[PDB]
């Protein structure tokens, strides 16, 4: 990959479960009635993250777990692994089908780390969500369907990048991942109107580069 | 290959035979135990199911057991492996029994075993018939039930534990959500010996059959 | 590198926020009056802690942030992430920029892991820091100024060479790192005087180097 190019996130694995055991429904604390899952793993977390928030657009689920595997998809030891699973529930099996078709056509096709650099070794996530669903919603503390930027980047350029970001336009800090996440990334959710929202998007994209290019030059 | 046993090494083993008060009570010992036994080994859930067995073996607790970030195949040092395990006791004599029992355990008696052809797929399902001391409390129930240790890789893991619960009369005791520090998942099942051994056999070839086919649900 | 040989640390990136915005400001928890920060990642994070530390002694600043990634600087999967992110924030610009100054000539000069084998697979930290900055005296819960033995090894090693340290001198466990760190080692910070850190240290060095050479036999 080169410098702007778009890495594509892949979908390793997908399993129905049309009726889950109670033992595992209570693990998972699942809502009243919802007594299907669906469960994904891919190669790529933050993408997934907003893919498993779109499938709460498209259809009858919620999302029940979402975590991240330490070291990332590079440091996977196991084939089918990647770096993130993520579990839809819903009240029936047709929804929860639906919901992973979301979610697999999301994660796929829709949403892209983009490389910062020509050898492929610093990426950032830099994602303008224009309505959000209840999993990034309720994660931002903020009401469903408010804008959001997604904003990852690895460790230094992630907060210098933010800071620059926050700074982009009338956005204010929702969520706050300092770094490390278990892919040992970092950034955060900013919400605002959609137009500052991609603004800080864009800044942030720009920082990052600017980093990458000069990392030691202070 | 599929179905062959992935045999677990231990990498490092160290008697303390009177360690130091502040270690005593950083890793939380009993007054009467001074004498400890550190080991490492490649294999995390092997190793926990050893410590476990060196407490029916001998006059020794589980003091510390921890797993390592990525797992062995991510170790960055030669002797770390994935796992470390300290046994506690009142005699040095003691521990060497325990440290003897947990070894050959891990060397011999427990293992993951390969899901498909190139390795990279692998899972634990294993019978315990008689607890110890350490994996009954971390199940919360008494010392010398049955448990079934169910481990795989994250989504396999989610979807051959409920297909196992499924398969036999036993219970969810310990819930391993995924990612564990290897980024493993699983549970420990409570039920009959009987019933642990049949909740063994359907995890593995629930796992098995999701390796065969990943994304066809 | 060959048994005893000093492991140079790097840094990797650094960057420079004369005023931060506020919202991260509160997420970092900085003082009111510290709107600056400096921001730096590298390749060993407990060089680095010990850098950050000696930064606060001839500038005014707080180490307001410092984290170690998952799995160490062998398994970091961006360019510019290492195994550490350090932040130092103060009053103004200035005082920062001398900050990070202080802080990167240390970890590329001060203080090194050293390797206890020949195949460069086993290393330990073993630095005896005679005045303690306020950031690891604060870590050990000790006043400013005393002296500290910085312990870190491998798993196993470090568990038996803390306690062989331990029994070395007049010293006092104060902070007890037990393994996994997230970059998977184990150990503690001692302290007493300086001549009884110092001899601290060079137990503890002596014992890696002995599991190193003896792994097994037990
Ligand atoms: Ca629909
Ligand atoms: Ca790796
Ligand atoms: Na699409
Ligand atoms: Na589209």
């Amino acid at each position: 990959a080169m410098k702007g190019d778009r890495l594509k996130a892949n979908v390793l694995a997908v399993r129905l479960i049309p009726n889950v055991d109670s033992d595992m429904a209570k693990e998972l604390g699942l809502p009243n009635e919802h007594r299907s899952i669906g469960i994904l793993t891919a190669d790529c977390d933050d993408v997934t993250y907003t893919a498993l928030d779109e499938a709460t657009k498209k259809a009858v689920v919620d999302v029940a777990y979402g975590k991240s595997f330490y070291g990332g998809a590079a440091n996977a030891n196991t084939k089918l692994a990647g770096e993130v699973i993520g579990i839809l529930s819903g009240p029936t099996p047709a929804e929860v089908k639906s919901g992973l078709a979301a979610a697999v056509d999301f994660i796929e096709n829709e949403a892209a780390f983009i490389s910062a650099n020509d050898d492929d070794s610093i990426a950032y996530f830099a994602h303008c969500i224009s309505r959000t669903g209840t999993y990034l919603s309720k994660t931002a503390g903020i009401p469903e369907g408010e804008s959001l930027a997604y904003l990852i980047a690895p460790p230094l350029e992630a907060m210098y990048a933010l800071d620059v970001a926050l700074k982009a336009a009338d956005v204010r800090l929702v969520a706050f991942y300092g770094p490390p996440s278990e892919t040992n990334f970092g950034g955060g959710l900013l919400t605002g109107s959609q137009s500052a929202c991609k603004a800080a998007c864009d800044a942030f994209a720009e920082a990052v580069k600017f980093v990458a290019d000069n990392p030691l030059n202070y």
